[PDB]
């Protein structure tokens, strides 16, 4: 089908302010979103570790991962949607830490090849939330790896950058233990990022 991709700011902006107006969160729900943009490397990290088990967690967080996923009933994308997020090369594997990125800042090749073998035409499953952006914003300009996200119609989806405790995302959160397949990887125009196309799943 066809994937609804931003591309003005204000644009984004009034439409997930839009979308945000009628999720109707609870002040739990809204508490709950506004820690996770303060912690989500702690959160997110902890689900990675854990693979998804959260019976071990503080019970202020399982209250916290509770609630995140519950918000999920509200929030949900009314179209088709392209999705951005930027990764650092540790995304791709322990072995790509410091093999990805040449001396000069390009990708190199070869470990670009070993990225497309290791994961073209491939199930991904996320253990954490998966904070993107409806653009291709300049926080992530830096990063080596870009990743747009098909996100179909229906899709759990939350335009929470209103209650963030951060600026200029653009953030729409996606749920955790989602699957997502990547369709396509090719090498960016300047050869300075990888561009990962995926067709996110439930």
């Amino acid at each position: 089908n066809t994937y609804q991709e931003f591309t003005n700011i204000d644009q984004a902006k009034a439409w997930g302010n839009a979308q945000y107006k009628k999720y109707g969160l609870s002040k739990s729900e809204k508490e709950a979103i506004v820690s996770y943009t303060k912690s989500a490397s702690e959160i997110n990290g902890k689900l990675r570790q854990n693979k998804g088990v959260i019976n071990g967690f503080p019970s202020n967080l399982i209250k916290q991962v509770e609630l995140l996923d519950k918000s999920f009933n509200k929030m949900k994308t009314p179209e088709n949607i392209m999705l951005f997020r930027g990764d650092d090369p540790a995304y791709l594997g322990t072995e790509f830490q410091n093999t990805l990125l040449n001396s000069n800042g390009t990708i190199n090749k070869t470990a670009f090849e070993k990225a497309k073998a290791k994961f073209l035409n491939k199930d991904r499953l996320e253990y954490g939330y998966i904070s993107t952006s409806l653009m291709n914003v300049s926080q992530f300009a830096g990063r080596p790896i870009i990743t747009k996200f098909k996100v179909a119609k229906g899709s759990k989806a939350g335009y929470i950058d209103p209650i963030s405790a951060f600026a200029g995302a653009l953030e729409m959160l996606l749920p955790r233990h989602s699957t997502y397949h990547i369709d396509d990887m090719r090498l960016s125009s300047d050869g300075k990022q990888i561009i990962i196309t995926a067709t996110m799943m439930g």
